[PDB]
């Protein structure tokens, strides 16, 4: 009744690759069922069903930072299909001060605030909160508000 999948995680001296799951159902980040600080990797157990995933991907001495939104649908039968939805680039400095942005989409901020500390990677607490935006305002929020910032 479940299906592994597994992202990215990791920040080194150079680069950092941070990608999270979000449950469409649930409107909110799927909890990993186990992290591996060693390859960088996030390991997940997922009901078929829709997911969000955000990717964030850093060149730290390039100052580059490009950002994605994909869609992840899981079948029955263990089928994985993936699409991009949105991607930017911008520089790394920007990016990452939207976590001190008074008025920005909440997801956004929760989820580079949750970017892997260096060497190892990015958890996600137990939780049954949702956000308040179904997954087309919730994206639709985010373009938005970047097209702005950027
Ligand atoms: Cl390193
Ligand atoms: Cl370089
Ligand atoms: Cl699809
Ligand atoms: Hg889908
Ligand atoms: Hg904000
Ligand atoms: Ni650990
Ligand atoms: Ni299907
Ligand atoms: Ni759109």
């Amino acid at each position: 009744s479940v299906v592994e999948y597994e992202v990215v995680s990791k920040n080194l001296t150079s680069k950092m690759s941070h990608e999270l799951l979000f449950s469409v159902k649930k409107r909110w980040f799927v909890k990993p069922f186990r992290h591996d600080r060693q390859l960088g990797k996030l390991h997940y157990k997922l009901l078929p069903g829709n997911y969000i995933k955000f990717g964030l991907y850093v060149l730290k001495n390039q100052d580059y930072a490009r950002f994605e939104i994909a869609w992840v649908h899981v079948d029955k039968d263990g089928k994985i299909e993936e699409r991009t939805v949105y991607s930017i680039e911008t520089y790394w400095h920007i990016f990452i001060d939207i976590e001190n942005d008074l008025n920005c989409p909440y997801v956004l901020a929760k989820f580079i605030e949750m970017r892997p500390e260096f060497h190892k990677t990015a958890w996600v607490e137990e939780s049954n909160y949702s956000i308040a935006e179904d997954d087309i305002q919730m994206v639709e929020s985010i373009k938005r508000y970047l097209e702005r910032k950027i």
